């Protein structure tokens, strides 16, 4: 499990553990227990204190950003569902999901080994019809997925949170292309897009993070092409949201964080429709 993976769970978890908390993931803390890296997320100046806030307010802002998106995929009579990159994401077991939903999760095969056996170490199992397809993303992962059950004919609810990022700018196109190729007409897909001028942030929140203790984008690329932009002219009716937006639309913007008045340090959410 990558170190990225453990940060946003034990974001979660610090977030569920508040009385006044936005999101409740109940298998968070249960999953960064088990590696050992959110026993410092658990544990950790105005700069330095508004940096650890931002990180567990972004995280819970973000979570339920993706959780009303599929809980309304849901009420819109969707009933396949495929998590991209899934990680330690615990929606195929928390979220509400009507009998006959398939929940995909696409992850390597250690990533998904560590959540499984972890969470039926804690007697977790998922209530829901939730199918593994362990392969890399950036490798033939269409037939992959094809052979785990999925039904190209049906309509899909795609997820793709905390991934492009972490993806070279040619592999965004390809998975987009491949996606596309997937999606029956009336699919959706909500994403987290990468920063438009987003590596020096993480540079300051490495920086200030490296202060608590005491007590980096490697593909961001000028040409990555935008997301909402590329989407509506493949096939889609693509919109976005900004981060700093959403944050602010339930109250959770601290602009004591350095870099607060640059929206091109931040992700924007995406969701597009299938047409």
């Amino acid at each position: 499990v990558g170190t990225t993976a453990v940060m946003v769970a034990a974001a979660r978890a610090a977030e569920t553990d508040r009385p006044d908390a936005l999101i409740r993931d109940p298998y968070a803390k249960l999953l960064v227990t088990n590696t050992g890296a959110g026993a410092l997320w658990e544990a950790m100046d105005a700069e330095a204190a508004a940096m650890v806030e931002h990180m567990r307010s972004y995280q819970a802002v973000r979570t339920n950003f993706f959780d009303t998106y599929f809980n309304n995929a849901v009420i819109d009579g969707i009933r396949q569902f495929v998590i991209l990159a899934s990680g330690l994401d615990s929606r195929a077991y928390r979220l509400d999901w009507p009998t006959g939903t398939t929940v995909y999760e696409i992850d390597q095969p250690k990533v998904l080994a560590y959540k499984s056996t972890t969470l039926a170490e804690h007697g977790v199992t998922p209530t829901a019809d939730r199918r593994e397809v362990p392969i890399d993303l950036r490798q033939d992962w269409p037939p992959a997925l094809r052979s785990a059950g999925f039904d190209p004919s049906a309509r899909t609810a795609w997820l793709a949170e905390g991934l492009l990022m972490y993806l070279p700018a040619t592999a965004q196109d390809g998975l987009f292309t491949e996606i596309g190729g997937l999606s029956a007409v009336g699919s959706r897909i909500a994403v987290e897009t990468s920063p438009l001028h987003g590596d020096e942030w993480r540079e300051q929140m490495q920086l200030r993070f490296r202060r608590v203790s005491d007590a980096e984008l490697i593909y961001h690329d000028e040409n990555r092409a935008v997301v909402a932009d590329w989407l509506n002219r493949h096939g889609w009716r693509a919109t976005a949201q900004s981060a700093p937006d959403e944050m602010r639309r339930v109250g959770r913007w601290g602009d004591g964080v350095p870099m607060a008045d640059d929206k091109d340090a931040f992700a924007e959410f995406v969701t597009a429709h299938r047409l």
